[PDB]
């Protein structure tokens, strides 16, 4: 297991997301589904000229898996996946510059829900999760697990879990007071509100 420090800017972003009073937490799901959609677009586009890139799985979809026993909401996609380097490099984001812009925007009247316009929507996971685990597999690399409970550091390790084939799994270990996001009615409502036109099937698993 390798432990890394977040860059100062990202640690600051995470602290802001965790400590700022902001009731409209449900946008985290929109942001994560948007990331999955982007990753699905990328593998789709690459497959247009090289169909072998789908040898690791032809289906392009998003699954939402609540588990009330474990208090986890998991978002699974079969998009392009991230390399180890991507994970370490802020989950494939322009986190330093994006955070800078987001901060200035918040002073220019913006609110936290606009975080995706600054390329760092992933971190909205911390609106509802005390810990986030990201398991990912890119065609050109091995399967890795990234994890962080904030507090300035994250870990990366080779994943020993179920082989994914290709794509990304985000496991949200929910805060005790955020269990509404495990309720079928609530998830359906949020997907319909914010993700109605996403171009991949979104399947909400039941328990
Ligand atoms: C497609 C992008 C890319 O090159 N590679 C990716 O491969 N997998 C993911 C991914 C990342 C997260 Cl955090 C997720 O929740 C779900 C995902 O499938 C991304 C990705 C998506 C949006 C980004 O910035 C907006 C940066 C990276």
């Amino acid at each position: 297991v390798e432990t890394f420090a977040f860059q100062a800017e990202i640690a600051q972003l995470m602290s802001l997301i965790i400590n700022t009073f902001y009731s409209n937490k449900e946008i985290f799901l929109r942001e994560l589904i948007s990331n999955s959609s982007d990753a699905l677009d990328k593998i789709r586009y690459e497959s247009l000229t090289d169909p072998s890139k789908l040898d690791s799985g032809k289906e392009l979809h998003i699954n939402l898996i609540p588990n009330k026993q474990d208090r986890t909401l998991t978002i699974v996609d079969t998009g392009i996946g991230m390399t180890k380097a991507d994970l370490i490099n802020n989950l494939g984001t322009i986190a330093k510059s994006g955070t800078k812009a987001f901060m200035e925007a918040l002073q220019a009247g913006a609110d936290i829900s606009m975080i995706g316009q600054f390329g760092v929507g992933f971190y909205s996971a911390y609106l509802v999760a005390e810990k986030v685990t990201v398991i990912t597999k890119h065609n050109d690399d091995e399967q890795y697990a990234w994890e962080s409970s904030a507090g300035g550091s994250f870990t990366v390790r080779t994943d020993t879990g179920e082989p994914m084939g290709r794509g990304t799994k985000v496991i949200l270990h929910l805060k005790e007071d955020q269990t509404e996001y495990l309720e079928e009615r609530r998830i359906k409502e949020i997907v319909k509100k914010h993700s109605q036109f996403i171009g991949y099937p979104i399947t909400l698993f039941v328990e």
